[PDB]
């Protein structure tokens, strides 16, 4: 799809065999998503937002659709305002900025 | 032009007479820049998000030329870590995701 900005690019993932929604988010390295049990070992991870740094927690290899569009990857999980789609996974679904 | 996901999306811009580096992010409603003199007068304001809040100072009808693109809006000021072009401005230049 080609997505505009007027509103906030907020799209649903399906994640732990649950709908959620999520920010399609260009200024974020990685993806951020709420509190909820994935599966595996995880390591920490800081990350650095515009008012400090924050440690989480970095799943490897997980199960995720955004949009409908299937992708595997790392996630990180922790107390971010919304669900974050970060550069890691709208690069593996070819997401691109185009003006 | 279009931009890939594989590096963080930055741009040069031109902002108050001064050539600055900033990330083109569409998770961010509002436009942030490093202090910086601007004209006109200004309104305090707090944001935020994952990694806590920062004050900045509100400044409207402000032009900002991005990747050679004129725009006009607000922007804030403050002491943020990065650059950030957020969707009041990236609306618009024209910039969409596409996938
Ligand atoms: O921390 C923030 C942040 O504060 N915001 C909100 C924001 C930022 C700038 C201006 C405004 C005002 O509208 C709000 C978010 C928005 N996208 C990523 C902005 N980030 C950075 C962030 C987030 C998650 C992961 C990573 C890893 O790299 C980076
Ligand atoms: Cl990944
Ligand atoms: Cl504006
Ligand atoms: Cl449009």
């Amino acid at each position: 799809p080609q997505i505009t900005l007027w509103k906030r690019p907020l799209v649903t993932i399906k994640i732990g065999g649950q709908l959620k929604e999520a920010l399609l988010d260009t200024g974020a390295d990685d993806t951020v998503i709420e509190e909820m049990s994935l599966p595996g070992r995880w390591k920490p991870k800081m990350i650095g937002g515009i008012g400090g740094f924050i440690k989480v927690r970095q799943y490897d290899q997980i199960i995720i659709e955004i949009c409908g569009h299937k992708a595997i990857g790392t996630v990180l999980v922790g107390p971010t305002p919304v669900n974050i789609i970060g550069r890691n996974l709208l690069t593996q679904i070819g997401c691109t900025l185009n003006f």
